[PDB]
């Protein structure tokens, strides 16, 4: 009504949660607050607004994943268009639901500001990802305040997929991107020092190689990787050659910092919603899992949804897709 | 209708005003155009839009202040949300009213772009204060053009209360803020060299100390200070200790440049709309007045409104509040 | 409907066009792809949205110009307010029409992002020109993608008229403007290397003199000039004195780079829609044409419209205005 009476914001009520360990960074590993090494293992679900539109934003979704798919983590890809469409207040109210659901089940959330493009020039792959530096800062300001001292919310993934699309969106420049990530980290750490910022490299969060010489100059962070099957292109398709290429671009990072592969997965080239870079004959599955397990790398498969591809499920009865069936058994075995 | 026919803007008609002295900066003082030392002494009123909503935007308001409260100055806190809500054209049309009313009564206006936060990152304490560098420049561009050669409009207070809220809004950086103020000053001086820009420091316009080594590198400006009672926190509460702390952070500035305390005031801790940093037992009143009178510091008390706190009045019949009664007698005595 | 289903954009179908030479830059000249020196000679028409509003956006308009006025070029001044009003999708669909019409007639288009002001501070002469760096980049991103490999679209005129209006809009700074143009060029060249970027100087695209020491550091570009009659102000009004002043500020550029005078023209001081800087007794016409022909300078007269001034026509039956009659004969003679 009267703009001067608009309330100041409130923080999530931590008393509403059951006891749950905080996850933290220690050297190249995540650890829980009992000191035990921890690996994020789980899935993406679709944007909250997408799920709400078909009445699929429900605790039953989290229960299925925790109880039947072996997950300890769900990644929420918050699309800026949806953040605007629902509005911050309403969107945050739904994130609160996810927090309570995850907490009840003893699982963790990665909050992902889900854009694709080059934030320093504010140019993007598609309008669903459109944002500004101002809006991006404000999202992280609001999130960090609201979820202060909440162990369930473990990771703040600052910007899903940095890319300039062959420099059509701007001139990719590591120093500039590094500085902007450091700026976001500083805002976050000023508000909550317990959360783990997750930083991505260029080429759609595939190339971490700039961190060899110029890593982000902040402690307690982890690095993202999106090792989709068609990103590495060896002439001879075997474990050794893929492993070497992955090592060069992103895997080396796990020697020094924790790494979360926050997107990975495949569909057959003639399968549902097939597109570059997610097409594969299936051999990628065992290979990427072997690689990640060798390096202790964390992961959230894309995507546990029957509409968005590559799918893990064929329907809302959770009939597994090819990749779904594969990762389900991997996660169930890892949980044991 | 057709965007190509939208008129270019017009300037305030100076022929509509009665003769009134221009106020200017000379060394550490303000002077009128007869050469006599001048002190701004007055009050804030509420945002124009707030007053309009209850039909309280009236000349009778200015008349009460000039005739009965001893003021020579009114500060208008133009909130960006209200600037947008009324629209520039309509808001400026109401500022024109204030100009004619003030001019008729021989009093002056401070125009305050009333935001709280960190403009370089475009992050703010509350959405009522939300703005951008672009909108802020445009506000000053429009204001400076419209009120060219108008003596009644004396001071352009560029940004009410700079703060990063413990670096949650961004990393406070004096060089960056100094440069941005210099940029705004350059736009203003390109359009009207007679106006006085008023520059604020960090910690909600409390800390001017960076100007000891790095003052804004422009002539004819003054500095703002917001010495609310709870800003200085001496262990022993007496004149000497408060004076020393005020000296350290803002009072020293008055030795070299003119200073306007554009917000100050108090309410009892159990009084109406009490909040940090405006709570005091009342002893602050005599103390801040003694301090300002000693240093020749100008001031506008916050706020001459019965709804917005700390109030100077309890109702629209102008029943004085505690601080209202106090400052009313101070201003009346100073006017004599 | 559902934002995740919003289509990715498509490119203009080059198979829809008849064969037409590409125009390119070679040293200080334009050449066609047969190697012959080429001069752009033509007119501006009004903004597409302006023409649509009165049902004047028609192929008949292009046919009149190509068949009866001797043009080989039409400049389209795309106003940001109109880009927003129609929306990118609809505006681009109308530009597609112009492409097909021009191509059919064997003539070329200059696409002009038609703003006036200082892009680095995002401050402008009038709201019809209002834009941001983000919107400007996005316009060029969309344009370059859509018209890839289209010979008909020859020139991308990045920003119509740079000016700070006496530094009221910001502090003019060549290094800053040069860098921003280079940034836009890099985005464009990443998407289509065949197009010709057209760069403007300060003082409403009049002053190219900064390029003597600090030219844009990219190949294949041309420079704009807007030599309106009142821009040069010799005390003695003859060819020699105007030529010298034009030489100093913009004409020298044609010695080293190709130049397009993308706005020029006049109306009598007591004529229709007369204003600075377009007022002249008519002697300017022969003088500017003589000057341009001497230097091999390309041009598009402002403006072939009966409402927008200075006009080339008095009505939609194409009754020529004074300047219209003059330039019509110049262009017809040049075409022969
Ligand atoms: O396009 C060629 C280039 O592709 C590059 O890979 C991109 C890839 O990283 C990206 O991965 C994710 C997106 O992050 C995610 O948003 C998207 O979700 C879609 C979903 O696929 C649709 O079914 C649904 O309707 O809408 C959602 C919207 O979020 O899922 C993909 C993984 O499938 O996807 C984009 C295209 O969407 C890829 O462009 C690659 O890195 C380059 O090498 C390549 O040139
Ligand atoms: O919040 C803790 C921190 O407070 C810091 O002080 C801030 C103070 O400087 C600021 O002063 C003014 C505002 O500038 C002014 O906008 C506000 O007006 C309110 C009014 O109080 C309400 O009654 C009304 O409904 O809405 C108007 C909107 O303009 O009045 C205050 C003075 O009372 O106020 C803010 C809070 O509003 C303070 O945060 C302090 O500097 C820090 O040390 C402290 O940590
Ligand atoms: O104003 C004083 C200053 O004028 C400066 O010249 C400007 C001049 O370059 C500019 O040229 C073009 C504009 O680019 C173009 O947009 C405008 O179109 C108008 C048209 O004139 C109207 O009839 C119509 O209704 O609306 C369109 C909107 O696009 O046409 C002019 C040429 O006539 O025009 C502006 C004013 O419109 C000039 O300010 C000059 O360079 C300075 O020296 C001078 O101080
Ligand atoms: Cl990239
Ligand atoms: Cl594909
Ligand atoms: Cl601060
Ligand atoms: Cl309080
Ligand atoms: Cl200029
Ligand atoms: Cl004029
Ligand atoms: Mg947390
Ligand atoms: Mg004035
Ligand atoms: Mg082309």
């Amino acid at each position: 009504n009267d703009w001067w009476d608009i309330p100041y914001p409130s923080q999530f009520d931590v008393k509403s949660l059951k006891t749950q360990s905080f996850i933290s960074v220690k050297g190249n590993k995540f650890i829980d607050d009992k000191g035990k090494t921890f690996t994020f293992r789980g899935v993406n679900i679709a944007d909250t607004g997408k799920l709400l539109s078909r009445n699929q934003w429900q605790k039953s979704l989290f229960e299925e994943l925790a109880n039947n798919w072996g997950v300890n983590t769900i990644r929420l890809p918050i699309h800026p268009v949806s953040w605007r469409k629902l509005g911050p207040d309403v969107y945050l109210g739904h994130i609160d639901e996810a927090v309570r659901w995850a907490n009840d089940l003893g699982i963790y959330l990665i909050l992902d500001w889900h854009s694709i493009g080059y934030l320093p020039t504010e140019q993007y792959q598609h309008p669903m990802y459109d944002t500004t530096i101002k809006e991006t800062r404000d999202f992280w300001r609001r999130i960090t305040f609201r979820y202060q001292n909440v162990p369930t919310v473990a990771v703040y993934e600052l910007f899903n997929e940095p890319t300039t699309m062959g420099n059509t969106l701007g001139e990719r420049n590591w120093a500039e991107w590094k500085t902007l990530n450091e700026s976001l980290i500083d805002m976050i750490y000023a508000s909550d020092k317990t959360v783990i910022p997750l930083v991505a490299g260029f080429n759609w969060a595939y190339d971490l190689s700039p961190i060899k010489k110029a890593p982000i100059e902040r402690e307690g962070i982890a690095y993202a990787a999106h090792p989709y099957p068609q990103k590495a292109k060896p002439e001879v398709k075997n474990d050794k050659n893929f492993f070497k290429l992955w090592d060069e671009k992103w895997g080396f990072a796990a020697d020094t910092y924790p790494v979360i592969a926050t997107q990975l997965g495949w569909v057959q080239p003639d399968g549902y919603g097939a597109h570059i870079p997610v097409k594969d004959d299936g051999s990628y599955g065992p290979r990427i899992v072997k690689y990640m397990q060798k390096k202790g790398v964390s992961y959230t498969v894309w995507v546990f949804d029957p509409d968005w591809s590559p799918t893990m499920i064929n329907d809302w009865d959770f009939t597994p897709s090819e990749q779904g069936a594969f990762f389900k058994q991997v996660m169930l075995e890892a949980k044991k």
